[PDB]
């Protein structure tokens, strides 16, 4: 019996909180029991969400799925209170989990979503199924995750030939999540994989590229379209529906058919 259930709110308990970095927390949280199967598609997030003094709730790709019993990792960009100018109070539910202590817990529900990668090289978005021989991703920020979890699924699993293509988006090199882990998923798969990276203001020694996403980017980092060739995306809705969308199109995909938004 899996932990996620779409019809109820599930405790789910601290065990663990550890600095990734002075704004990045990973928090372990511990499921009803620690062999119990998480129940996490691949393709679907949970949400999760705590009653404080107010309920507040915000949607969460762990960096672990149903590969990991008994808990589930949240890796975490926390937004502090003082130190952007345009956000003076910072991320209300970032803050909240960031004050958690181990023992205490928090809702959550799931599984959430409408794309499942079900099997090696197919997929069902909604109502519709398909095969697929390969995967264009775009993601901005925290958008990382959901891209993540299916890079994981696709890479680890010893039968699936699907091909990926990252492309992903940060204000600042600081900002990118999980450099490390993508790199190492890049050297260990060198010809199933290839990541690149953006920021909007690079230091001098940046060995990809600046600005935003625009064509020229798109057709060095990801696949053109051709039957089996999908774009997933993740991130902030002006980068999708301004940067992404428009030259995804130019790249032969289709919104809502080819080119499908977590
Ligand atoms: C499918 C999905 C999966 C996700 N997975 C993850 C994940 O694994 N990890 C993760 O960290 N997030 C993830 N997110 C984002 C998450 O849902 C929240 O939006 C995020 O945690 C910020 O929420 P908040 O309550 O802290 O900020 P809010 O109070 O909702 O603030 C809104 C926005 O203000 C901006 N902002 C506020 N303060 C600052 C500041 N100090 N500096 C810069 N910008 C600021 C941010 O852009 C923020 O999103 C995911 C989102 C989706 C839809």
């Amino acid at each position: 019996a899996p932990f996620l259930n779409p019809k109820k709110q599930k405790a789910a308990e601290l065990k663990e909180k550890i600095k990734i970095s002075h704004d990045v927390t990973l928090f372990r949280f511990g499921l009803e029991h620690d062999e119990q199967l998480l129940g996490l598609p691949t393709g679907k997030h949970m949400l999760i969400r705590k009653k404080v003094t107010e309920v507040v709730m915000r949607a969460y790709t762990p960096t672990t799925a149903n590969e990991t019993r008994g808990h589930f990792d949240l890796v975490v960009k926390i937004y502090k209170a003082n130190v952007h100018p345009k956000f003076p109070e910072g991320g209300k539910f970032s803050q909240i989990l960031e004050a958690l202590e181990v023992g205490d817990t928090v809702e959550v529900k799931g599984p959430i979503g409408h794309f499942h990668y079900d099997r090696p090289g197919h997929y069902k978005n909604h109502k519709l199924e398909s095969e697929v021989k390969r995967i264009n991703m775009i993601a901005g920020g925290t958008g990382l995750t959901p891209m993540y979890q299916v890079m994981k699924a696709i890479l680890s699993n010893p039968s699936d030939l699907t091909e990926i293509r990252l492309l992903y988006a940060n204000q600042t090199e600081a900002d990118i999540l999980l450099r490390p882990e993508l790199e190492a998923l890049a050297k260990s798969h060198p010809d199933r994989v290839k990541i690149h990276y953006t920021v909007d203001r690079p230091t001098p020694g940046w060995k990809y590229s600046s600005g935003f996403i625009d064509l020229d980017m798109c057709e060095r980092a990801l696949f053109r379209y051709e039957p089996g060739t999908i774009s997933v995306l993740c991130g902030p809705p002006p980068m999708l529906k301004f940067a992404c969308h428009p030259n995804l199109e130019k790249m032969g995909f289709e919104k809502g058919v080819t080119s499908i938004e977590f």
